[PDB]
């Protein structure tokens, strides 16, 4: 019987942001970054992943919000499926059911909360009993940003030099996180923007400024490390602020040159700087898209809004919690 | 009787574009500029003014294209009018008589041919007899571009210290100037502009990328001066346009930041590395605004212009040689 034979898990997953960026990686296909990064997990965005396996199955099928996905998609899924498999040591085709609770069309990532409830879903589907470290390893080869969603709070991926030695580990950060808020500002453009792996590469590889991005990494992480350390506000948003604009600074000299950041993006900026001039301490950083991400004080979150509505309209505007505990599993 | 009396002068300037960029002031009073600069004046592109020195005159007067100029404008050549006057020891009040041939609606800059033109037509009017120099460091004082268009070809404008030792000197080229063209392509950006003053003093006093520029610029500049005399055209080319780049790169850690790029400024430069790819060597270079200028061999102007035309309508492509022979007095 189906019920005697089936293999299955379910649970969610939480987004992270970087706040010292991953930017370049050492190794494609095994996904090394080229450095360490250090992300804070975010508690209102997650994805929630099912997976049975059934030995009856002739190929994977995934659904992602009660949709079928068909093409590169589920492409990429039965290749990461292939990885799952290889390594639990059975051969299983699966039904994956995805739910995204992360505003995707708003160019919110989910790849990082996709791939770490994927992993952690097989781990219980398949018994592979995986330490929190192998758990992370496991999501790092569908998407490095997923290694660091194994974990609540502040964590970081320790970019090592191997599948082996590639994962994310536990920032202590004595709950520094639970005074801290993040606020998105959502920002539509009207280009389609260069997608991060291809953008990421080219950089890496490619860019005239990329040097400048190396030279000043392992500083950026000690620094943003001994302010969490410290519960210093103000000392771990400067950093963040200026590593993650050297980020967009390296795409300049990139072979052509391209640009995640559009103009509103920057009035999201400048309205930032009024806030801290206004009193109110507060960073920006950007990732893959032109949407604004704002570190935040939980005491000056609504101040932070309050002037952002004057500019910015009510459904751009986002804010997350972050939430201090990690990957779940669902009964 | 006025004719007897009036003394009067009128000269043309021509445009200049940097290759290796004026990015911040030393000392804004005096524009003594951060570090030295090249540029290459344009055969297209002037101004030609006449000034005509009355005793009766009450104030300045300008007219510019024919239309009476009035408000902040008359007050910015007024005030540089006084600066001429104290020079030259004369107390009378000018009519100022500017045309433009240059698309300033196309956001071209005219500051560097207009104070130029203003400046050679003062020292006629007045006999200041002033060497290149002299005129130069008359231009610098009211604009710092306009230092570099009293001379043709390749120009540098050296930084010295005062208002005495800062102005243009002439760069030997040995005629490489006669094997090469510019094409701009205009584009017409949404937003409107940080102005180029305020936008490199804000950039030069806050940017946390600042020092980068720094880093790089004597290099830079030995670089380009090696390539021009060596008539090596692709060697020259790759500084100018990682340097405008890092230029570029600069405003990005300003406080707050911002960019004078836009998509379709990219766009361009997209198209500049296909040409390159395809066998036509081009390199482009970019001021305080989105326009791309392209530097290319003559040889292969058509050749680029028809790529262009591929993506960006005709009324965008403007081009321009590079004028062997400077400043002229009109009669």
């Amino acid at each position: 019987h189906m019920l005697e034979m089936i293999k299955s898990g379910k649970a969610r997953a939480h987004t992270n942001i970087a706040l010292i960026k991953y930017w370049g990686k050492k190794d494609e296909a095994l996904i090394i970054p080229m450095n360490n990064s250090i992300s804070v997990t975010l508690e209102k965005f997650y994805t929630e992943t099912k997976v049975t396996f059934n030995d009856q199955l002739t190929q994977d099928q995934f659904w992602l919000n009660g949709e079928k996905v068909s093409g590169k998609e589920l492409e990429k899924i039965s290749k990461y499926m292939d990885i799952v498999r290889n390594r639990a040591g059975i051969d299983w085709y699966a039904e994956i059911e995805s739910d995204n609770f992360v505003p995707t069309a708003a160019g919110l990532a989910s790849s990082a909360s996709a791939y770490a409830a994927l992993a952690a879903a097989c781990n219980q589907a398949l018994d592979m009993q995986l330490s929190d470290k192998d758990l992370s390893r496991l999501a790092r080869i569908g998407s490095g940003s997923a290694s660091r969603s194994i974990y609540g709070g502040f964590a970081e991926w320790e970019k090592g030099y191997s599948d082996e030695t590639s994962y994310a580990v536990p920032l202590e950060s004595n709950h520094f996180e639970d005074d801290l808020a993040m606020i998105f500002v959502v920002i539509n453009q009207h280009s389609k923007k260069v997608p991060s792996r291809y953008g990421m590469s080219l950089t890496r590889n490619t860019s005239r400024f990329y040097q400048y991005w190396l030279d000043h990494i392992d500083e950026d992480l000690a620094e943003a490390k001994a302010a969490i350390q410290d519960k210093d506000f103000k000392r771990l948003g400067e950093v963040i602020e200026e590593n993650g604009l050297r980020m967009h600074a390296t795409n300049l000299g990139s072979t052509p040159p391209f640009t995640y950041l559009v103009q509103e993006s920057y009035d999201v900026m400048a309205l930032v700087h009024e806030c801290r001039e206004a009193g109110y301490p507060c960073y920006f950083t950007m990732d893959a898209g032109p949407n604004v991400k704002i570190l935040v004080e939980k005491k000056n979150k609504q101040q932070i809004i309050d002037k952002l509505l004057t500019q910015f309209d009510n459904n751009q505007i986002i804010d997350s919690d972050i939430i201090a505990t990690g990957i779940e599993i669902i009964e």
